C-alpha cells in the first residue's frame, strides 16, 4: 500500500487530525503563519519517521532514543526512513570551508594523492600537517590567505603551485572554472595508462560538481568560510548532498527551499526537485510559492487562521480541488479571489535627500556608487549571491550605526557615505533569534514582563504573601523553580542527533515553584498569564493601557498565535525579526529614521504579507526611509524605488544592472528582476 | 532499475567478482564452508549499506565513521537501508526479559494501566514485580495478573489467548475505547511470535537464558514488529536451533516479510530455504584461495543444471550423504542412564545411553535437550572422568561411567576472546615453529631465541600492537571495531625479527599462509605434519594459520578443538560431546566431518551429539527423542531406539521427519 495514513496529531494546536497521502508524490503543506504547518511537517511526521529507523541502528541506540518524548500521535501507517533539510544548520567552525562540509575537497585530495607523490592527511589544514603555523590552518600573511602550508601550496602534478590560490581548485571562485580545470586540464595530465585507474574517480567528481551546479551554487568559492554561508545556502548544499547520496524511497521534509532565491532560479530548482522524486523518493515541502504549488502533485491546506483557529485541515487534494475549496486563504489568493494591488501612487523620490556610498571594493563589489532615495520605500534586488546583502550589512549598516548610534563595528571596504544628516538613527531589524536561552522571551525582551511583575506585586495575594516583583521573576532565584532555575526546561545532550530540550520535573515547566504560583491576579497567576497568548492577552490587559501599547503592536504585526511564555530558542528567525520590528513599533516614530530589513517575507502567507505591508506603509508615511532586500515579486511591484544587482552572483556581478521605479526596472532588459516584473507591471 | 549492481569485490577471498541481483526478492547465498559466503555477503553488502546510511545521520556521525576501513569494492548501486540479524549478539542484560525486547511488555503495561500506570508496571522504575502491583487483576480468565501469571509462566500461546482473547470479551466499553489498539498490537505481535515458531517459551525468561539462535529469533521478531518497508534483511543460518517442523513456519514468516515490501539475503545450507529461494547465487568452488568466485546466479533450476556447483550436485541428486548400511551394535550391558533429572522442564525421566555406538539427541527446540545434556550429563562426566569441579544439573545419578576413560566436551564457543590466540597457539605448534625458526643460520647469527619469534613475548613482537597486529579504537554508536596496527602493518612483530627466513620464509609469511598449503610446506617435519593433517582431516585447511581468534566462527572454533583433541591417542573408550556441528557446513562438509566422526567412533569410542539435521540423525545408530514440545510442556522421552524405532513412533516429530528418509 503506497499511502501514508496517520491519525491523531495533537502537537500544539492540532485537534487529532487524520490524514492519508499517496506515496511518491509532490506534497505541499500551506497555511497562515503559525497555523501549525511546521507542526505537521516536522514534529508529527519526521520525528517519528526518523526515530523509528534510528532505533533499528542498534539496541543501544534505542536506549539513547527512549529518553525523548514521542510525538502525540494515534497511529501511523506505511512509514519509511526520512531525511529533513533545513536552514537550522549554520556551522561557524573556524577550520571549516565549503570543501570540508561537501567532503568533495577530501576527494580531490585523494585524486591528487593517486594521480599527478601526493597524499592526504598532509593537505588537510584541520591537522597541523597542512595547517600553516602562523594561522593554525585557519587562513595570516605567511599563509597568504590560503590556510595550507606553503610547501603544500607549492607541490603539484609536476608543475608550479597547487596553492596560494587554493589547491588550483578550492579558492577558484566559480565552480565553472573548478569543473573545467579538474575535468579537462587536470585529467589529461596523467600518463598513457591512467584512464582505467582514474576515469571512475573523475566520474565520481564531475557528477557531484554537476549536482552543485544544478542547485544554482556555481559562483561561490570552495574556500569560503562556513560562517559566510547563509541558512538558505546551507539548505542548498544539504540538498545537493542528498541528491548525490543516491538513496531511494527516503521521505524528505523541506521548509521553503526558495529562501534567498532569485526569481530566475525557481524553475531550475523545481527541475532539480522533480528528478529526485523520479528516483523513487517522496517530497513534502512547506511553501507559499505559486509555481511549486502548481507543479505539486498533492496539496494539503490547514485550518483557517493560526493557533487555536489553525491546526485543522482545510483542503487535501489536487491543485484544482484547492482552488475550488473557498475555505483556503491560499486557494483564494491563487485563484484570484485574493491579491495585493499595485499602488497606483508611488512616493516621490527626493533628489536632495539622497544617501550614496562610493568605492565599495569589498569582495566582488567593484567600487560601484549607488544612490538611495530617503523617506521612500526602496527595495534592493539581484540574483542570489551577488553580494547584495554583503555591501548593505558590511558597509552601510556598520557606517550608519557608527555615525548615528555611536556603535563600534568595522565596516567593509569603501570610500565613504554621503549625507546621513537626513536621518536620526539606524534601525536594524535582523532575523537573528531574540535570545539563545529559554530565559529570554517576548515578555522580558520587550520589557512588558517588568510591568506585569510590578502589577503582580500590587495585588492582594502578593502583598499578603510578601512577594516582590523579583519573586515573580524566573530569571532571578526569587520564586523560580529550584530545578529549572527559571528556564522551565532542562537541556539534555543528545549524542548524535541535534540537541533537544526536556521539560522540568519539579515545576513541570512552570518556571516557578508552586509557592509563587499561589498569587492570582484576575484569576491568573504568573504562569497562567504567561502561557496565555498575546491575542487573548489583548482583551485581558485592556485596562492596563501601558501594557496594552505593546500587545496592540504585536497584534497588528500579525503575531496573535505566538505565546509570551514561549522560549526565545523556540522562536523562528522570521518570528524574532517580527518581534524586534514590533518592539521598534512600540516607540515614537520620528520624522526621519532608516529601517533596514533582511528578507522579512520568510515564513509568511500572502495574507501575512498584506498585513505587514500595511504596518510598514505607515512607518514610511512618517517620512522615514525604509530599505529591504527581497526576491518576492509583489513587494517589488509595490515598492517605489528598486535597484537590481548582478547580473551574476559572486565574483560575476557586483554592479548595478538597473535602478528606478518598477516601470523603470521592468523597462531594462538586462535585469532578470525586471524581466519577471514586466509580466506584472 | 530494480537491480542491485556490484563490481570489484576483492575483500579476503573475493577475486574481483561482479554481481547483479533483483530487488525485493529472496536471494540465498550458497557454497562450501569458507568459500566466501559469509565474507562476501556481510562484509561487503551489509557493511556498505549500514555505513552509507549512517553517513546520512548528522555532521558528528561522519567524522566518527571515517575511522573504520572502507570495503575493498569498486562500484555498487541500488542501495537501501541495512539491517542484519545474527547470532553474534548474545546480550547478558539481567534486567531484560523477552517481553521488554519485543516491546510488547510496554503494551501490556499500558493495557493493565488503562484496565486495572504503565511505568508503575515495569521493574525499571521506582514505582514498580513487587507484591502490591500483583493485586491488580484483569480477569480475562479466572485469574487476572499483570505478568505475575501471564508473562511469568504461560508461554506464547497460553499467555496469548488468556491475556488477549479471553479479556477481549471481558473488556468494558471505556477500557475498549482506551486500549483497543494497544491490545490489538499485542495480539499481532504475539501472532508474529507464534509464526516464527517460538511458541514454546514463556515471555518472562531471562535474556541470557537463551542461545545465539534464540537471541537471533528474538531479534527478527523485533524486526517483524518494527513495521518498516524497503529494508533488506541479511540472515546468518536462522535454521540453527530450530526444529524442522518450525522450518516451514519460519519460511512463511520470511515470505510475508518480503511481501511486506522488503528484500532478503540469507546464507543457508537448508534445502527447504534453497527450494523456496526466488534467486540463488553460488560461489567459487572450494574454500580459501579456491573460493572467492561465482559459479551460479539465477533460479533454483539453473543451479541444478549447473554441474560446477557442489550444492547444485547435492540438490540435483548427483551428490548425497548415504545412510550407513551397517550400524554399530548397541550393547545393553554398556549403558549409561541418568535418573531423576528434575532440572528445568525435565520431568525426572531416566534416559539410557548405549555405549560404543553413534547416538544423536533430537526433539523440538527448547525442550531442555541442551539443559539435560550439558548441565547434568556433561558436568557429571567432567566431574568423574576429568576430575573437574563443576555443579551438575538437578538429577539423582548416572549408571556405570566405568566404560569410558575421560570426557571430551567439544563446545562451539570461540577459541579465544583476543587475537593473542591463533590456531598455532591453541594447537601448540607455536613452540615447534619457534624452535625451528631459532634453529636457522639467520637466527643463530642474530642471537635469536625461539621466544624472539613469539608475538606474546616482548622481544621480537611489534612494540605498538604487542603482537596483536591490531589497535582498538572505540566506536560510539556502532559496535566497537578493530583497525590493524600501522607500526607493524599487522605483522605482530617488529621488522628486526622478520629478516629471519627458514626455507626463505619469515615468521609472518608462514603465519599468514594457511594450513592447507602448510600441509605440503611442513611435510618433512612429521611432528607438525600430524597437527596439520588433523586440521586438514577435520576441514580447517582454508583457515589462516595466524588468523586471530576473534575472527573465527563458532563452528570453526569447535572444529579447531576437535582437531586439537585429534592430536591425541584415541583410546578404546572416551565420551565425546558435540553441540550441533552442522552449523555452517555444506552437505559435502557434513559428509567429510561424518567420515571423521565415523573414524573416531571406530576406535571403540562413544560419541553423543545434539542435532536437527536429518542426515546426521539417519547416520546415527541410536536416537532418543525429546518432547512432546519445548519448554515446560515437554521434558519427557517421546521415543528412543534405532532410527527405525524412532521413525516408527509417530508422536516423535523427529521420527516423523525420519520416516520420510527411512
Ligand atoms: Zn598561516
Ligand atoms: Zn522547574
Ligand atoms: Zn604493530
Amino acid at each position: 500500500a503506497d499511502r501514508l495514513i496517520v491519525k491523531g496529531a495533537r502537537e500544539h494546536n492540532l485537534r487529532s487530525v487524520d490524514l492519508d497521502l499517496p506515496r511518491d508524490a509532490l506534497i505541499v503543506f500551506t497555511g497562515l503563519s503559525g497555523s501549525g504547518k511546521s507542526s505537521l511537517a516536522f514534529d508529527t511526521i519526521f520525528a517519528e519517521g526518523q526515530r523509528r529507523y534510528v532505533e533499528s541502528l542498534s539496541a543501544y541506540a534505542r536506549q539513547f532514543l527512549g529518553q525523548m518524548d514521542k510525538p502525540d500521535v494515534d497511529f501511523i501507517e506505511g512509514l519509511s526512513p526520512a531525511v529533513s533539510i533545513d536552514q537550522k544548520s549554520t556551522n561557524r567552525n573556524p577550520r571549516s570551508t565549503v570543501g570540508t562540509i561537501t567532503e568533495v575537497y577530501d576527494y580531490l585530495r585523494l585524486l591528487y594523492a593517486r594521480a599527478g607523490d601526493l597524499e592526504p592527511r598532509s593537505f588537510s589544514f584541520n591537522s597541523p600537517y597542512g595547517a600553516c603555523p602562523e594561522c593554525s590552518g585557519l587562513g595570516c600573511p605567511v599563509c597568504a590567505g590560503t590556510r595550507l602550508k606553503p610547501e603544500i601550496l607549492a607541490v603539484t602534478l609536476a608543475g608550479e603551485s597547487k596553492g596560494e590560490h587554493g589547491a588550483k581548485s578550492i579558492a577558484e571562485v566559480c565552480e565553472l572554472s573548478i569543473a573545467d580545470c579538474a575535468d579537462f586540464l587536470n585529467a589529461l595530465t596523467l600518463g598513457p595508462r591512467e584512464q582505467a585507474i582514474a576515469g571512475q574517480v573523475l566520474k565520481e567528481i564531475r557528477s557531484r560538481l554537476g549536482f552543485l551546479l544544478d542547485v544554482g551554487l556555481e559562483y561561490l568559492s570552495l574556500s569560503r568560510a562556513a560562517a559566510t554561508l547563509s541558512g538558505g545556502e546551507a539548505q542548498r548544499i544539504r540538498l545537493a548532498t542528498q541528491i548525490g547520496s543516491g538513496l531511494v524511497g527516503v521521505l524528505y521534509v523541506l521548509d521553503e527551499p526558495s529562501i534567498g532565491l532569485h526569481q530566475r532560479d525557481n524553475r531550475r530548482l523545481i527541475e532539480t526537485l522533480t528528478r529526485l522524486r523520479d528516483l523513487g523518493n517522496t517530497l513534502i515541502v512547506v511553501e507559499h510559492d505559486e509555481d511549486t504549488i502548481e507543479h505539486a502533485d498533492w496539496i494539503v491546506d490547514i485550518g483557517p487562521g493560526a493557533g487555536e483557529h489553525g491546526g485543522r485541515i482545510v483542503h487535501s487534494g489536487p491543485y484544482d480541488e484547492l482552488l475550488r475549496n473557498k475555505d483556503s486563504i491560499t486557494g483564494a489568493y491563487l485563484s484570484g479571489r485574493e491579491s495585493i494591488e499595485i499602488p497606483a501612487i508611488r512616493r516621490s523620490v527626493d533628489p536632495r535627500r539622497q544617501l550614496t556610498v562610493v568605492g565599495a571594493r569589498e569582495h566582488n563589489l567593484r567600487g560601484i556608487d549607488v544612490s538611495f532615495p530617503l523617506g521612500v520605500l526602496t527595495s534592493v534586488t539581484g540574483v542570489s549571491g551577488s553580494g547584495k546583502s554583503t555591501l548593505v550589512n558590511d558597509i552601510l549598516a556598520a557606517v550608519l550605526a557608527n555615525r548615528l548610534n555611536g556603535a563600534r563595528q568595522v565596516p567593509g571596504r569603501h570610500t565613504r557615505v554621503t549625507g546621513l544628516d537626513y536621518l536620526d538613527k539606524l534601525v536594524r531589524v535582523d532575523q537573528s533569534p531574540i535570545g539563545r536561552t529559554p530565559r529570554s522571551n517576548p515578555a522580558t525582551y520587550t520589557g512588558v514582563f517588568d510591568k506585569i511583575r510590578t502589577l503582580f506585586a500590587a495585588t492582594t495575594e502578593a502583598k499578603v504573601r510578601g512577594y516582590q516583583p523579583g519573586r515573580f521573576s524566573f530569571n532571578v532565584k526569587g520564586g523560580r523553580c529550584e530545578a529549572c532555575t527559571g528556564d522551565g526546561t532542562i537541556k539534555i545532550e543528545m549524542n548524535f542527533l541535534p540537541d533537544v530540550y526536556v521539560p522540568c520535573e519539579v515545576c513541570q515547566g512552570a518556571r516557578y515553584n508552586r509557592e509563587t504560583l499561589e498569587v492570582h491576579y484576575k484569576g491568573k497567576t504568573v504562569s497562567e498569564v504567561l502561557d496565555m497568548s498575546i491575542e487573548e492577552a489583548a482583551e485581558f490587559f485592556e485596562p492596563i493601557a501601558g501594557v496594552h501599547r505593546y500587545l496592540r503592536t504585536l497584534v497588528d504585526v500579525g503575531l496573535g498565535y505566538v505565546r509570551l511564555g514561549q522560549p526565545a530558542p523556540t522562536l523562528s528567525g522570521g518570528e524574532a525579526q517580527r518581534v524586534k520590528l514590533a518592539s521598534e513599533l512600540q516607540k515614537r516614530s520620528t520624522g526621519r529614521t532608516v529601517y533596514i530589513l533582511d528578507e522579512p517575507t520568510t515564513g509568511l502567507h500572502f495574507d501575512d504579507i498584506r498585513k505587514l505591508l500595511n504596518v510598514i506603509n505607515g512607518l514610511v508615511d512618517k517620512g522615514n526611509t525604509v530599505i529591504v532586500i527581497e526576491h518576492n515579486l509583489d513587494v517589488i511591484k509595490t515598492s517605489d524605488w528598486i535597484i537590481d544587482l548582478g547580473p551574476e552572483g559572486g565574483a560575476g556581478g557586483g554592479t548595478v544592472v538597473a535602478q528606478g521605479t518598477p516601470e523603470d526596472v521592468a523597462a531594462v532588459p538586462a535585469s532578470y528582476t525586471g524581466k519577471f516584473l514586466a509580466e506584472v507591471v
